[PDB]
């Protein structure tokens, strides 16, 4: 295999390409086309997508009747078809044609010297600054094929173009106002297999169109799990009546994968690695979208799929693709404290509605000073505040064995703090089962779980959880009689990359006081096991990959190498001194990736099997045996290990 | 509200008669369907179907053909519907009938003083001893309307007939070989909406054709979750070339409610109340069958749906069912001998793979004395024998906190055995949560049955740690549907429980069925017999368990409302006398309980299995499902709340069932 | 005339209710749904949404399939209709309901004392933390009628409610995920003549849903020229395994109207003037959107109308409608720098 290769890993890239118009001129409409397309054939690409009437100009109103122009437009596209016997990428070419009594505004789609097919817009807006009915046929319900250069070819807005050697990728294109009505071409495409969604636009640019664009775009992609690939035409187009500003842009299920300057001075493309295998999981999984598919049977079967092999590269050609380091931490600051207001409101809501049920049961919580336990604490005094409960019900226990911070702050919050030795009931229990260890280390994990229990039985309280999502992941608690039990667990649905973050929200957003947040602080500067179990970040990064997409493990260590690898490319969250801010290896991340799905997929299921109850937090999903991930407890990982072996270099 | 009342549960009393053929008198045929319809109508039943072509005679051949028999059977037909005005049931009764060109084999459905419909059997054998071809015409895709009696009425194979005051009863009909067929008019009837599925069969008798007729109500009854009731020809039709049985039947969803004398002398009925309930619940649960229908769309939305009411009586007309005290418990032996045999297999299969995955650890388990760790102990071993398994890879400890069954049982099996006193922990323990025992004050509080307990648990953990095993746990279903477990550090936790799927009313049966079975010898059968001789004479608190094993049952699988629970244990368990007990239950240990007393704690079933218990079943080591009533897993069947109140069923109990 | 009537200047005033779940006990959520209804009632609205599976709860499980669970919601129902005599708004609640086989996850459209329509879910989320399937039965291309205290009527995916003595508003009723697929019944409803889309959630909230939620009511509510209603589940349903928001917003034609605190303590209420006018006007002037209504011509035909007459109140009920002095020069600084 080769490793390194996109295309490999199920990355298909695609372009959207602005030109320069030559209004009512398709040789030079054309030459501008063929260039931008030899660039996006030099960057790999499987498809370019051009503005809306291309090879004639989208503006030209009723030069578009003229028979010289339309003579002009079938030399240029036919000129084009036979350049294109030597470029990789699919075009998508806006262009007139003349169809039995009409033109329609086409897109034409070309490939390796041939036509694919040719579609016609659906719907012409015929209101406003748009006169397109004028000119132009409506293509909706337009069926059967056309003749260009000789061959008949599929016409119509029915036709999908799928990669025979490439499954991820199925093309349906529509154009400019085809995305904003009701009911969308696209729409019906997707539910037919359409995977990539192009549209050629001409849009002409006003005051907060470029938003009506986006907004459209943007949720057609996640409306239909699906990327969407935009181009609007810019510099060239007549400015008669209007301006035009060049946008092109590619959304991906929701996410903006590459936009390209507004008003540019020049051409401009957006290219970016589409990533079919998320696509593809993210359809496997919303059983509904199959359900809307066969509800519309008839519509949905009636598709022409036209085949072709795109071939792509085989080598390195670079992930054209922003892979964050932390996929449950996002870089951008404003975003983040977004997840962070989120993820505090969602456990301590969580925490208060099992209070209300329980008539308000004091809190019983094991505080070690360490991030989890802190965290807790600080989520448990919040839900009592807000349900007007003292918070002297709290009861806080040290529990030393064979931590400042846990008093301090404590008493800083004013819940109900105390300590109790474990270390003679241990000796006991050491001692009456005759040991002499993972036995040592769990009797006292135990007993202080057993004390607590008792302690919450004894005094009317239920007992906190404070085992995180990446511990559930790893099977890193001790079970049953153990952290891992409790009564409820407000930290189940949040891994450990996050909850620093969330400490700091709670300092940063300052509700608890000068105090609480000093003691705060000096719980992050000393906490910050991961020896045995591996750096977070990379089991972190493993878990999201593995739970919302179910994908490979080569292709998790391929985005995560492509995400790590460099410490100085991409972007870190706030708060990561340049200290701490490691890069890791692909032997490192293969690794931990071993232990990993080991761990995730084998060993550490029966300990999920029996979860106390908790919140769901992130979108990446929670480990709930009742909720986001059913999987059995007695399986082995093998055939993990195996992809690993096969398809994972050393190094 | 009438609480006595079959009727106001959602009963539905049904008929299938076999009347007294006179071969070409449609006269004496309907005096004789008169006179058992007066019957139905005395029993309180709402439908009474009668043989394949009652009227006439199913056997007469030609003679169907003569005018002046046709003639004779419409005379009698309108009368019927005359003295029909006074009748409760619906009447289903067979007849052959003009219509257009031919005569139809049919059925007349009629009800207090009017015929409802009209329904031409489908498919006319004309092959071995059937000739029906040659008089009369196949109804499959007819449709429309047929005059009776100056009136116009529906007549077709899509008829429904639905109780307007009685939702949950909605009729289909069809004629014998109707049922025979690989696509039945009744299939696609059920997935319309019909409950009821009444068949009219004329069906001459034959070595083995008895067995046929039961396989093919039998499977439809259940393949379409309905009641099926069957009646056939007897007495009186011609012996020419064919002997008659007048073999009638009641089924619903698999099961027998009724069936009557074959080659009876005189007429018989089967009747049965049918619970519309019952049918309701399973076809709630079961999507895939609303999926069917949805696949034969075009087929289910097509029937013709004709309205009657029905007026069942109010009152307290018994209940003709035959409602078992112990859901889990079939009172028949060769069943449950069955049952047992199937419960053993499926616990120990559940471990053996357990351990297979695990590489074969050592098994951990806390023996007591008691019936579920005996039963466990006994499963256990059994997973290691037929996993070739050294017997002392088994660990029991015997616990003593603040019996000799157990280390007699153990020593016999020849596990391993050993003692841990937990007494000097839990002083320790309660000392240091400052707990009064630990400073002289009796205080038998939860907090210290709990130390005691939760320290079990944890001493087993850690050996299992410290010896490489895993702990069994042994709470049974009954447990884990009432929350009687001490919950997270404590006897609700282990690594896998073989006994969660198994009710503690099942327990002891297992336990005998070991015995019985005899294949651990001797002496671990009368230790076994002793620990059951022991145990058997918290149910202070919690209530009897074959009470709350029985509310169980009809919440877990269909989710019955609690005044319909309390109506059908009531039925059950009222009187010791009535009803039949499964083996093993000494005249002195056969209770009988009050309506007060199924109440009382149905009030404490509802309430602790809806409201307090889910919690200690949310977070559940694994186990396997055992019983058809279903499991408590809430990765399986009982999917539900930790933090919900059960307001409205204690209110549904304060509303509905009598005080006593 | 009344110069200062909201209503007679085209004005509908909707209302997105977040109510007080009482899991497993509908006449606790039909009396927080009534006190609700009744000041909406008093603001005189027009129409008044509450969250998915209002009357039992969403997060019950298999508690759904209960006939005590079951009969109470039914005679919770009934107590609705007969309080909605009395009450101006066309409510919308959800309800677990018996018809044919199963249960279906239903929003029952209410007014003046009687069931307009009985509106299914379509599309039942199976999958990550939803399991609809297992308890409730899809409603995508169910018609008919459903039997509803002693009165037959419409059931189905197909219903749209217009108001005969104020024709800008014709209401459409769709369920959480039925916003989330490629082909909503409510785009469907659109061009059939819908000019007010309802959603009844129950959305279980987490990192990044509510951004998710916006995305696709704010969309729909461009893409039909439509106002879109949403209200979703919050305090009081089960955390067993989720947490929920209490969002409540309400969209015209891709802006916000409304919206109202996340994570509230208590009952939260979005109320606005929809202007029926502004949808009327879009629509008039984008031909295409016709278009695709006749391209769709079998689909859209075939809704069933049910009419009802709101009678609105005449008098001056002032204008929940934020309505910016200078058209041209938004006043928010970040979007006048944009523009
Ligand atoms: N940071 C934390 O949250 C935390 C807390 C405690 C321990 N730890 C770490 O993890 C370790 C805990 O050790 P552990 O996981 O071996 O102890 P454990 O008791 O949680 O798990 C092993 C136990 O479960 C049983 N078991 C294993 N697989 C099973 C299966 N499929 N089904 C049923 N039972 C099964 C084993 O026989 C054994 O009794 C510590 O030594 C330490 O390294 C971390
Ligand atoms: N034979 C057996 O199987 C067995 C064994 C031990 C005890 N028991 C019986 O059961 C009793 C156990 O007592 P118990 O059930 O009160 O103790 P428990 O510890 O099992 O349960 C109560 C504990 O759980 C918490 N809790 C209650 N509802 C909760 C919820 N909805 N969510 C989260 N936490 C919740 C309470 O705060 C308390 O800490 C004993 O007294 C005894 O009668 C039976
Ligand atoms: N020394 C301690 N005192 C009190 N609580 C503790 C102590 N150690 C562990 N805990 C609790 O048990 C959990 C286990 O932590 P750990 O095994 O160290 O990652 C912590 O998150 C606390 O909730
Ligand atoms: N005295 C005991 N000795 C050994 N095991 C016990 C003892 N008591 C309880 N157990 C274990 O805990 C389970 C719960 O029983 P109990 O809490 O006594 O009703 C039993 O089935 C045993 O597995
Ligand atoms: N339907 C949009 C189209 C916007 C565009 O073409 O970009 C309009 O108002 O014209
Ligand atoms: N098909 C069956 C008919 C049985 C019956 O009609 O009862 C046969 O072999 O004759
Ligand atoms: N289709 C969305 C639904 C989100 C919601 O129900 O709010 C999902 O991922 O579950």
């Amino acid at each position: 295999m080769n490793f390194y290769s996109a295309y490999q890993h199920g990355f298909v890239r695609v372009a959207a390409c602005t030109h320069h118009t030559t209004i009512g001129d398709p040789a030079a409409n054309a030459a501008s086309v063929l260039d931008m397309a030899r660039a996006c054939h030099d960057d790999g690409a499987a498809l370019a997508v051009f503005p809306e009437l291309t090879l004639s100009g989208y503006s030209i109103e009723d030069v578009l009747l003229q028979d010289s122009l339309l003579d002009a437009v079938e030399d240029a596209l036919l000129d084009l078809v036979t350049e294109s016997a030597d470029l990789l990428p699919v075009l998508v070419v806006g262009a007139p044609l003349r169809h039995r009594h009409r033109i329609y505004n086409t897109a034409v789609v070309i490939h390796r010297g041939a036509v694919l097919g040719v579609v016609p817009k659906s719907y012409l807006p015929t209101y406003r600054e748009f006169y397109e009915r004028r000119q132009m046929a409506p293509g909706d319900g337009e069926r059967g094929t056309i003749r260009i250069g000789g061959a008949d070819v599929a016409f119509g807005t029915d036709l999908l173009f799928a990669a025979s050697d490439l499954p991820g990728f199925v093309l349906h294109v529509e154009i400019c106002e085809d995305m904003f009505v009701p009911m969308p071409p696209s729409a019906e495409a997707a539910l037919a297999g359409a995977t990539v969604l192009a549209n050629l636009s001409g849009s002409p640019i006003t005051i907060g169109r470029a938003e009506d664009r986006r907004l459209l775009a943007r949720s057609a992609s996640a409306r239909c799990l699906a990327a969407y690939v935009y181009a609007a035409a810019g510099e060239g187009e007549s400015t008669t009546d209007l301006a035009w500003d060049g946008q092109t842009m590619i959304w991906e299920n929701g996410a903006l994968l590459a936009e390209s300057e507004r008003f540019p001075k020049g051409v401009r493309r957006s290219v970016a690695d589409v990533d079919t295998e998320l696509l593809r999981s993210e359809r496997l999984r919303m059983g509904t979208f199959d359900d809307n598919r066969r509800h519309h049977r008839e519509l949905t079967e009636s598709f022409r799929r036209i085949d072709f092999a795109l071939d792509p590269p085989a080598g390195d050609i670079g992930l054209l693709r922003e892979v964050e380091r932390f996929p449950f931490v996002p870089a951008d600051p404003q975003r983040l404290q977004q997840d962070c207001y989120e993820a505090y409101n969602i456990q301590v809501s969580g925490l208060e509605q099992r209070l209300r049920a329980l008539d308000y049961p004091k809190v019983v919580i094991g505080v070690s000073g360490g991030l989890d336990s802190t965290h807790a604490l600080i989520v448990a005094t919040h839900a009592m505040d807000r349900e007007g409960r003292p918070r002297s019900d709290i009861l806080a226990f040290a529990l030393p064995g064979f931590k400042n911070n846990a008093i301090k702050l404590a008493r800083a919050l004013g819940v109900t703090f105390s300590e109790i030795d474990i270390g003679d009931t241990a000796r006991l229990m050491l001692h009456t089962i005759g040991h002499p260890d993972v036995t040592f280390e769990n009797v006292q994990a135990g007993l202080r779980t057993d004390y607590l229990f008792r302690i919450a039985n004894q005094r009317g309280g239920i007992v906190l959880g404070t085992g995180d999502l990446s511990e559930l992941a790893l099977g890193w608690s001790t079970y049953g009689v153990g952290d891992q039990m409790s009564h409820y667990n407000v930290n189940a649905g949040v891994p450990k990359t996050l909850i620093q973050h969330l400490i700091r929200w709670v300092i940063s957003a300052g509700e608890f006081g000068e105090k609480v947040g000093e003691v705060l602080q000096s719980v992050l500067d000393t906490e910050i096991s991961e020896a045995k179990v591996g750096p977070f970040a990379l089991q972190d990064f493993s878990l999201f990959q593995v739970l919302r997409y179910g994908f490979r493990p080569s292709k998790i260590a391929f985005l995560a190498w492509h995400a790590w690898n460099d410490a100085e490319r991409g972007n870190w969250p706030p708060g990561f001194p340049k200290s701490e801010r490691p890069s890791y290896s692909l032997a490192e991340i293969r690794h931990w990736l071993q232990i990993f799905v080991q761990r995730f997929y084998s060993f550490s299921q029966f300990k999920r099997s029996a979860l106390p109850n908790g919140p769901k937090v992130s979108h990446g999903g929670a480990l709930s045996p009742r909720g986001d991930w059913r999987a059995p407890s007695d399986m082995s990982a093998r055939i993990w290990l195996d992809q690993i072996d096969r398809e994972v270099p050393k190094g």
